[PDB]
């Protein structure tokens, strides 16, 4: 028969790297081109392939591919897909106890139960270089009021271990993913029930001794659980190794490395030999002692032996480093520095060893690294994701309620700090955070140049990506954007400006930390020259008005590394820390506030899977994000437990059991719809359900009289249908407009759902959408002639310009296009003749020098960028017509 | 009849923008002015710090009140009594514009500067009762010392669960209070103890002395806080601080103000209840007013959507800044205990000031000079939503890991002198059981207190923070110091020889390098700041921080003398600062101030107290003399110089030669004690000569010991070449060593004898004694200077053996220089220059540059000079300075 074939080409995200340890990348395909399992793939050899997404007709939409570690590194990789009629391997082995993965360079064994995540790590030769990878956690039960209170407020410490429940394996030749889940169980200390659920993923690639370790946790503790240390630990066997042949290294600042031995032979009073000393520094096995100069070799007993080393990064700006002969002795402080790049190695020239490290180490402070008992038969190497040298992690609420009593008071407080408080809602119960850890194995102590390289690898892991242009052709990732007229040029320069300022504010406002890193804030205080870190709703942004959409689309269009890294970090924060992953509110995220979990507005607009979609697919179906997207399918359950509109709805409705549940058609539904469309696209375990709930609710909305202009609907949790809201039992017509409904993914989700449903789209839905896009900011007359009232509380007109643009493009209407551009250039948001620059502030006005743009807030820049991107993609033809 | 003369004094660097009154030193030519018959005027409060042998003023101190009028220079004219007693001119007596009064009763001392009144209880657990402004308004109260500690430490973080910690809290308990009152400045010295407040019974410990300098017309108070470490293996300091209450009862929350000094002139500016950056605007002027620390307008004039809702704007009671490394600080606030802390955008290096007060109540600022260089440190505001806030400076932060001063090693199985000396051969450490103890070390901290009648501007706070981190200093001209000869004859000003000019460039090279190494190698810390290391590890590209005696330098080969003489010759600010900090470390932390070894200091090692050589060459008060006089008799150093007069008693408890001596001698009770004539005696002599110069309470004693020991060395057959003697602690006399009871003649040479301040003390001593110099001493000193590097035959001829283990030829070149000056022997002067340019130490063809190192070889990038060690630079620079001074007439001659 026929052959349908095509090529697609994948490039390195920034500069071509000098080292990579295997990579997984994604590739989109046009609707209807290639059948799954039928279509073969080759790289420029056979190429590890698998599907992450499917079109509605079940053809391939996104794939994921993997290549082995190789020192041949090319500029472009070309994947050729060929249909049915056209013309280095990992070895996993199974025992009763444990599963072994062997890449050709390392063999790592994962037990199937117990408190040891990794049994041992061997190199090619077979020598054990590390053993007993284990999770550590320690906690306390009280916290003292202040430092003075420690004398009359005892502390009870508890250590814990990772206990395994399930081990899963996804084996291919090129890469194997081991997924280990469990809980943290007590060991020593005061007694405590199992808590702090974990999942730890291990990506092994063929021909690599680098292991990427995605480590995720859910906080399920309460008010009395104060995390004290969090980390990963290995034993490093040293027994047959002369102390002068045992090596310690830490990564330093930039490309630095600290280079010591457990028994130092350099810097002594006597010279063993110039060759010998240079060998120690180089991590080499020293010559036989018979060649040393005897005034040294006869005196080794008098040269101290250094068992413990500890690096502590407690601010984003400074680290301490210290070492100790053994316990019971004081530590000797070591010359330290600002920002450790966050890798440590323990091992030997003969026995080999292990480096462990954390990506973005100092940006996720307080962290640390420990070598211990390096004078013993077995040393330990520990990575602290949270350091005990830091203050205990206190997630409890930042204020006590202020004497607020009921919805009247809370809504009043809302008018001043923009925080909508409620008791019991200011809770971290069920948040998460994923930490990207790296293990490197070595047959012998490696060179310093090598450790610095693997350190830099870790902090900027190579990424392969599709050409932006190719992505656009396929329509596999939205149609609401195009690739980058003098007027348009200054739109792009303005997006560049927004991006440069936000990337800059991360550093200047010091938006780093275990949980904080990734987010940014909402509104600025012009008097104090700070962002409003301490005023209610004006603090951490938590995806308010879809900055996630802006930043990801900004990456798609450009292919910029900086863009990808900014959006990646954002995604790793807002998807983990700003949403609940367990409990009654599971699948909701929390409105912008002072803590990431302080506000009472738990809503699906924060936990909005559209925000993670672009990263899910571009990363090659990142499994952690995959898991997170599956969690959000239980978001509909919450409307039975919690009414997001509970404080302000006027119609007397409340949730009862076995009843229908209310939700908005823009805010809430946009998040549900997107969850359902992603699962459908993925064909996951719950895809038939997802297709039914999306398909029904769409038909629901079409068969409402006023369509989207209806405020909300009533949804059935058992039958999965959508009917009129409480105050219109007979679907005669309700009008309830909100300025929030469109700005959290609605148009993006709807355009994707319309395209995906193809000829099966419920009659009149597309037109109900066009009706919203058209009449939101039409004249009050055109509104009263259509729905009987004019739309009262309209605002965000710049932000809604991209709706007019959608309708304009789709209805081929040049008049509407000009109204869209008029709304963009001459309503609100960021006017074109606003200051469009930064002002520098220093001296006694501020703690440190900063750049500011008091004239913008994050609500403005997110919707400005989305408007620009979308207005240009839909109606750049009418832009020149608008300027003249 | 009349005798009058003038001396000018300059600011150390640039003219300051503010000062808070200042003290300074001035020297006077031998024999010119009598004490108590000599008046001083400024173009002035005055008192003597030092005296010449005939009782005429050698050094004086001088004090000026705070003034808005600041000059580029200041001239003190002295005048004998004859100048007024002879003239019949009628002249006006008028009060000074400002002048301190102190009222004194059994309860409490009160000091009033005209700008503040502060009260010092005479007993109790509260150092300052309260602080009032001009108006009478109380701005702060119950100034108190705090201390916190723990009874043990876990092996590691895991071990917390099985190793419980018993926390204790302590207070400063007052025992004595003193006053040195004068019109323009007043000094309250307060001595005490720390006693338990919370936790199990603990004997009183951690002796303190705190000194408050108050100046006329000044609301600024300088504070020298000194503590001695008398804990044991179980006492882990955790928390060391100074706390005040600030009365806020009566200030609206939105008129209470918090300020922290940030980085490079930055200030953090907040209110306890913030009116800025709310959803609603109370009015532009009102916000502008809050950020400025001004009292806000009446609530009735605001936009009412804010005044209705103040109840819903949280209130911030606690603020905490922590500087737990030299490179980064944290900053956080919270509503009240039982809530979490909210994090605040922070940064690198905080300049160490916090203010708490209000627009109406006024308030207090407190800070630590050199804050981040002395990490770990902190500042806490407490309870600023209550009737009473607390403001606290932490000299040691509880947020740091506890201070552990125990040994770094267990001894490594060394059993006795033979094993200890064999370990000396490889790490350069001289270990001994129980000798590795911090028992009796001290540390002084320079703190400031600022009273405000109302929340001050931010410009003012930053201006005061800068004041505090760079306190203005008034010094005499180098020329004048040199002319008076009041601080040694062994240095002089920077000659036209091109060779001399490359010597000067090389001392600038050394200084600039040592200055940068402090920052590059992060030699900062609560106890470390001020010291530097001893030898380098060229492979690892670090100083040998982890190898015996190659780590902290502890004044080995007298770097303190080089850096002080380098300041004297030049007037350089950086130079003064380098040396001041050095002196503040070396004479506090590197020496013991109580116990059996009182008045010894510790030999260079991995800890400041690790090594077993406990010796007077470290405590060596010659190392503090130049600063003692230049500061205007800094009273804490003054005090330290007094303790060292007890040094001679140690020779009965501890032999420094115990391990190496071959003569079978040991101390025993009521017996003559053995000490060295070079290293040990130069420490002793220096302490005695200073007590004599000061006419302090032990001067007659001091004069006798110095004179008798000088006389005793004179009477030894081979004088200095003998090595040591036997000192009688009752007759204060010096006889020959145990191997030579007949005084027939003994010979024992060490390369170390001259390089710990001997030639400096000996010359000063010789000029002090004048006509009453014991017979044959100058000759014995000349003999040593000449014979050291004379020929082997010359030595054999005078003393019966050649001198076999002589080294440090460059270092001793200055002895030949001195002898060449005193005998006017050109040929000997040329020897001095030959040993300088062509023996050891730093040769003129040494690399004489730095190499930059980076990438994966090191943690951070560093500049190195592997071709030098501190021993080398300290003696090179003394050689340069002393050879130029004695024998520059012969330098061009050498170069041809
Ligand atoms: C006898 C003592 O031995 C060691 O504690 C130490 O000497 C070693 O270190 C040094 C040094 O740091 O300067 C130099 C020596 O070559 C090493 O053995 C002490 O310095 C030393 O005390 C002194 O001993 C000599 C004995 O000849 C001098 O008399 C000197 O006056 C002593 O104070
Ligand atoms: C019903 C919810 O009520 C509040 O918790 C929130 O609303 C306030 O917040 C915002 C916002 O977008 O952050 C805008 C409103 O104008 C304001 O009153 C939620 O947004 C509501 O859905
Ligand atoms: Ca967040
Ligand atoms: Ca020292």
């Amino acid at each position: 028969f026929n052959c349908t074939s095509s090529s697609a080409t994948v490039h390195w995200l920034g500069d071509k790297p000098t080292y990579h340890a295997g990579v997984t990348f994604g590739l989109p395909w046009p609707q209807g081109k290639y059948r799954p399992q039928e279509t073969s793939f080759s790289l420029t050899s056979e190429l590890q392939s698998w599907a992450t997404g499917y079109w509605a007709d079940g053809s391939l939409k996104w794939t994921a591919h993997a290549i082995a570690e190789s020192n041949q590194i090319y500029d472009q990789y070309t994947v050729t897909a060929s249909s049915l009629g056209c013309v280095s391997s990992i070895v996993v082995t199974d025992n009763s106890d444990a599963l072994t993965v062997n890449t050709g360079e390392v063999a790592v064994s994962f037990p199937k139960g117990g408190n040891v995540i990794i049994g041992d790590i061997k190199t090619k030769s077979g020598k054990v270089i590390g053993a007993n990878g284990r999770l550590v956690l320690q906690s306390q039960d009280s916290v003292p009021d202040n430092f003075d209170n420690r004398a009359n407020s005892p502390i009870q410490y508890s250590n814990f271990d990772g206990n395994i429940n399930e081990v899963f394996v996804n084996q291919t030749s090129a890469r194997t993913l081991v997924t280990v889940r469990g809980n943290h169980t007590v060991t020593d200390g005061t007694d405590h029930d199992p808590w702090l659920p974990f999942v730890v993923r291990f990506y092994l690639y063929a021909n690599s001794a680098t292991i990427k370790v995605m480590h995720s946790i859910v906080f399920d503790g309460d008010e009395n659980d104060f995390i004290t240390g969090l980390g990963i630990r290995f034993d490093v066997p040293l027994k047959g190794e002369e102390y002068y042949d045992r090596h310690i290294r830490f990564a330093g600042v930039d490309g630095g490395i600290f280079n010591e031995a457990v028994q130092g032979i350099t810097g002594l009073r006597r010279d063993p030999g110039e060759e010998i000393r240079a060998a120690q520094f180089a991590g080499q096995k020293l010559a036989d002692t018979e060649t040393w100069e005897p005034r040294v070799s006869t005196r080794l007993k008098w040269i101290p032996t250094w068992a413990d080393y500890g690096l502590t990064q407690l601010t984003a700006d400074g680290f301490g480093l210290k070492k100790r002969t053994k316990a019971g002795q004081s530590w000797v402080n070591i010359p330290s520095g600002t920002r450790a790049e966050g890798l440590a190695y323990l091992g030997g020239a003969t026995q080999g060893g292990l480096a462990v490290g954390l990506r973005d180490f100092w940006k996720r402070y307080p962290v640390g690294l420990d070598i211990s008992n390096a004078a013993s038969d077995t040393g330990e190497l520990t990575l602290w994701l949270y350091s005990p040298a830091a203050e205990p992690l206190d997630l409890r609420p930042f204020h006590d309620g202020l004497g607020q009593d009921g919805y009247e008071d809370q809504l009043d407080a809302l008018e001043i700090t923009y925080e909508d408080w409620e008791p019991g809602f200011d809770t971290p119960y069920g948040i998460a955070r994923t930490s990207e850890v790296y293990l490197f194995a070595f047959d012998q102590t490696p060179t310093s140049d090598k450790l610095a390289s693997l350190t830099a690898y870790m902090n900027d892991p190579p990424v392969l990506v599709a050409e932006p242009k190719y992505i656009h052709e396929t329509q596999a990732l939205g149609e609401y954007w195009a690739l980058p007229s003098p007027a348009a040029a200054t739109l792009e320069d303005r997006l560049q400006f927004i991006f440069d300022f936000y990337k800059g504010q991360i550093e200047q406002r010091r938006w780093y930390g275990f949980l904080d890193y990734g987010d940014f804030m909402h509104t600025y205080d012009p008097d104090r020259h700070t962002w409003r870190y301490d005023v209610g709703g004006y603090a951490w942004d938590n995806s308010e008005l879809s900055p996630d959409l802006f930043f990801w689309l900004y990456f798609l269009r450009t292919g910029s590394k900086d863009a990808y890294r900014f959006a990646e970090a954002l995604t790793r924060h807002t998807g983990e820390v700003d949403v609940y992953h367990i409990g009654d509110w599971k699948g909701l995220g929390t409105r912008h506030g002072v803590q990431h979990w302080s506000d009472s507005a738990k809503q699906a607009r924060i936990s909005q899977p559209q925000y993670r979609k672009y990263f899910f697919y571009l990363s090659g179906g990142d499994e952690r994000v995959g898991e997170l997207l599956e969690e959000l399918l239980d978001t509909d359950k919450t409307y039975g437990e919690l009414d997001p509109q509970r404080k302000v709805r006027t119609d007397g409705w409340e949730p009862s059991p076995n009843s229908t549940v209310s939700f908005g058609l823009g805010t809430d539904w946009s998040g549900l719809a997107a969850g359902w469309l992603i699962e459908w696209e993925r064909r996951g375990p719950r895809w038939e359900e997802a297709k039914t709930k999306l398909t029904n609710t769409i038909a629901g909305i079409a068969n409402l009289t006023n369509g989207f202009v209806t405020g909300s609907g009533l949804y059935d949790p058992v039958t999965w249908t959508l009917g009129p809201p409480p105050s219109d039992p007979g679907n005669r017509g309700n009008v309830s407009i909100s300025h929030l409904n469109a700005v959290f993914g609605l148009p993006e989700v709807v355009s994707e759902a319309i395209a995906y449903l193809a000829d099966d789209i419920p009659k009149g839905f597309k037109q109900a959408w066009l009706d919203y896009c058209y009449y939101y900011h039409a004249s009050a007359s055109e509104q009263k002639d259509r729905y009987g009232v004019s739309f009262s509380k309209i605002s965000l007109l710049q932000a809604h310009s991209r709706l007019a643009a959608y309708a304009a493009y789709e209805t081929k209407n040049k008049t509407l296009a000009l109204r869209a551009w008029k709304d963009f250039y001459a309503s609100d948001g960021l006017l074109p003749d606003a200051p469009w620059n930064i002002t520098h502030v220093d001296g006694s006005d501020v703690l440190v020098p900063v750049d500011e743009a008091a004239w913008l807030a994050t609500n403005d820049i997110a919707q400005y960028g989305l408007a620009v991107i979308q207005n240009l993609a839909y109606v750049s033809d009418s832009l020149d017509d608008y300027q003249s």
